[PDB]
């Protein structure tokens, strides 16, 4: 069971995201390995779209274990919150919810205390957290588990970790043992390899490399 | 040109939104008067609906002067800031942005300079601010034509704003005598009375009485 996640981030016209789901749908089709661990549940590509287009691009997909995810949640639930998208909302419309990307702790000021609520939102929606940790000193829910280690420094940088240093992160988490565990920071078509000999890390959360949808495509082929 | 605006908040699955949608739909072909106003330019009814909701709801509508706009906009342009909205992902969508509500001074400690911020990503993708303002202290930008005054201590308490002195007080503001000045905080069908005889007042803010679409269009015929 491998996760990819083509995080957009604040990226995309609806069009643009539209032309995106195009093109990964036609080479999908196009790659009978790709369609077979689909099929069987070995593979599960995400797409987390800005919160106004997980609608219409969800109607664009057929294929099974294809499907969007929100980038983010409310830390509050249903209320007078002008602004706000909560984890009820999401009920309808996705599945998955990413939650505690460091870009949110560098530019909102997120919190463990935020992220956690958040998380708790999004359990009791009856969805699952996509649970992003920058280091060891992040509080994790039990709740959580799906979590990916996404550390500020491998974010945009080329920077990537090293794989055998994450594959020892993972061993040292507030972890079941059965959680899965993804890795984002310069995941590219290159870096990739350093980690797919580690059956610590199970997926991969993906920025930069995710907005091309023909190098994201080269992603979802290795693995 | 009366304004009023359906605000949401935190309010609605995408099937209630939806229902929402049809039935205010089914008032406007049942109420010619309203219909007149709409097709005049002498009335404009906004639906600020959460981001996810925004898209499938503006495919349900045809009638002219009726449209979803959103109830918040990010600060960042695009960029690697996930789980933000931008200004050009709305370009797409909506002409509306209701910005600077009380409700994200509370909660999310925005500020004027995070409001102008704001401001400034709307303008420049070339959608319409609504501009919200909780007293004579807040900064208006100059590119701001339309501004809703929501003092905090008026929504959802009953206590609203005296009519003259809502009056008053948008005489006293930074603004063009020709922008448009709409008034939020308990404006339900007994409240709105207290407003109409002032010519000073262009339109509403509606919270509380806008989550049932029938007395939201009590509301609506009162224009």
């Amino acid at each position: 069971m491998k996760y990819i996640i083509a995080n957009w981030k604040a990226h995309k016209t609806l069009e643009e995201a539209s032309a995106w789901v195009d093109s990964v749908n036609k080479q999908i089709s196009q790659t009978p390995d790709v369609q077979r661990k689909l099929e069987d549940d070995e593979l599960i590509i995400l797409i987390a779209a800005p919160f106004p287009f997980l609608v219409p691009l969800s109607q664009k997909i057929s294929q099974k274990n294809l499907a969007v995810a929100a980038q983010d949640v409310s830390v509050y639930g249903e209320g007078a919150y002008t602004g706000e998208v909560t984890a009820k909302m999401l009920k309808g419309v996705t599945t998955h919810v990413l939650i505690g990307h460091s870009e949110r702790k560098d530019y909102f000021h997120e919190t463990d205390e935020v992220v956690l609520k958040k998380s708790e939102q999004v359990l009791s929606q009856g969805l699952s957290p996509i649970f992003c940790i920058q280091n060891e000193s992040n509080k994790i829910p039990e709740g959580a588990n799906i979590i990916a280690y996404d550390p500020k420094e491998a974010i945009g940088t080329g920077k990537n970790v090293p794989g055998e240093e994450t594959a020892t992160f993972r061993k040292k988490l507030n972890l079941f043992p059965d959680a899965v565990f993804l890795y984002g920071g310069s995941v590219n078509p290159e870096s990739i390899d350093e980690y797919l000999s580690h059956p610590e890390i199970n997926g991969f959360l993906v920025g930069g490399s995710s907005l091309d949808p023909e190098e994201f495509f080269e992603l979802v082929k290795k693995l």
